């Protein structure tokens, strides 16, 4: 179909077997930032002095299916509502439907050089291992390579593997009567492997992280909430 089908298959389930784990017993991560059932953690590591730090998060939000949550964290046109840390994009290529590469710079980090990306960002719904589990909705940005991406000398080109993973819990239908938003649950698990890709000073990195992820988690959720309020529920 594409080009990137089996590239996206291999990075879709590598999070399917290693991300949905949970890290809560786990004294690998650390906890960073907790605030309510959103929990940040992430493990400290550098590459040729590099900061690398896997960033994991959890979250439960009420009243918003996967689907929905995935569909808002996808879908280009309503990014700007949300994401604050971007100061352009461009969408260089069509793959399907459900994928697009994007190219896009951040807001510089003082003192390091600003960043650039350039990813294949794809959403998928992944059906149930057996009836007893939960279906999922994944949304995976994951850096590539690509002939069309910008010279922009300013930047220097970080590379990443980000994943918003969503099960949702539903109170079941009672006959003919459909489920209400305040009998759902959207469980998220959010991963997000940087490399900035150059220089950057490991305290300002560590420390714009463990602020910024967590703003984002709240931001980007409670949008995903007001948006769909009073919207016919989309499973
Ligand atoms: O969830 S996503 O796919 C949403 C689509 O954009 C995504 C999230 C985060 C990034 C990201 C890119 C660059 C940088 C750094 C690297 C060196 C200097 C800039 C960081 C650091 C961690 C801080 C950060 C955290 C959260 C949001 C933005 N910034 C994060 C990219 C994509």
């Amino acid at each position: 179909t594409h080009r990137f089908v089996q590239k996206v298959e291999e990075m879709v389930q590598n999070h399917m077997t290693y991300s949905l784990q949970d890290v809560g017993g786990d004294a690998n991560w650390q906890l960073v930032v907790e605030e309510g059932e959103m929990k940040v953690y992430r493990r400290e590591v550098e590459e040729n002095g590099i900061v690398l730090d896997p960033l994991k998060a959890t979250h439960a939000v009420k009243g918003v299916t996967g689907h929905e949550v995935c569909n808002y964290f996808w879908n280009v046109d309503v990014r700007n509502d949300w994401e604050t840390t971007i100061e352009n994009f461009h969408v260089v290529e069509t793959l399907a439907d459900n994928a697009i590469i994007i190219y896009q710079t951040h807001k510089r980090v003082w003192p390091a050089s600003q960043r650039d990306v350039l990813y294949l960002s794809v959403i998928r719904k992944i059906p149930a291992l057996t009836e007893n589990d939960p279906e999922t909705w994944i949304v995976c940005n994951f850096s590539v390579d690509h002939d069309s991406a910008p010279l922009n000398n300013r930047c220097v080109r970080a590379k990443i593997n980000v994943a918003m993973i969503c099960q949702t819990l539903v109170s079941p239908p009672e006959g003919n009567q459909e489920i209400s938003r305040d009998n759902i649950l959207c469980k998220i698990t959010y991963v997000a492997n940087v490399n900035p890709g150059g220089w950057a000073p490991a305290s300002v990195l560590r420390a714009v992280a463990k602020r910024e992820y967590p703003k984002f988690l709240k931001r980007f959720t409670s949008y995903v909430q007001e948006k769909t309020a009073g919207k016919p529920i989309l499973f």
